[PDB]
């Protein structure tokens, strides 16, 4: 029987950016914050961990131009989730009409190639 | 205020329940429930979750795997080269981990068939 004590998500940014990273995402969704630099952030009571990809051994790049690092978050409005998203630097990407039938009704990619679907 | 914050981990067209039945054989996650081939499966593990989903149900979207993803994940465990062996046997390939990557103490890692790569600490 082998078990796991703990399983993180980590969110890769290029070289000394996981700074602007946080002060991002503090700003576009609200997130709560908390060798390898890294920082743990909280969104509906989960994290997730921004880390420098330059301090981690072992890896190249964030992967940030073509990453497949997709995250949902639900809300009672995706419409002002994603203009206050925008407004902090996010770019609005048109829900197509299949992600409408998934109740996905907005749709946002950030500066560090995120995609974040908002899920109503 | 957002109600629920889940990572969604994008996978070859048809490939949802591979992916399903990987995951639990590898970690031991949990299939919490799923939607139907599989369009979709939320996957408990360690008590957090990731959701598996076939992205040819959402067109747009790359799994970015052929060019390598950047979907990277943490697993704490008391025996590393144990898990790297036991997510090997499930179809994962074993990374080679070198002294630069001992002193954080992540003694094993693998690329899943997804893509994904898993960091073992220890």
């Amino acid at each position: 029987h082998l078990v796991f004590t703990e399983f993180k998500q980590m969110l890769l940014v290029e070289a000394q950016k996981v700074g602007d990273a946080v002060t991002f995402y503090k700003s576009a969704f609200g997130a709560i914050e908390s060798h390898v630099l890294s920082s743990e952030l909280n969104l509906a009571g989960s994290s997730f961990v921004v880390c420098d990809v330059s301090s981690l051994p072992g890896f190249s790049t964030a992967k940030s131009e073509g990453s497949g690092v997709t995250f949902l978050l639900g809300t009672k409005d995706a419409e002002a989730a994603v203009a206050k998203a925008v407004d902090a630097g996010a770019v609005k990407v048109e829900v197509t009409e299949a992600e409408v039938e998934l109740g996905f009704k907005g749709k946002v990619t950030d500066p560090f190639g995120v995609t974040w679907i908002f899920a109503e």
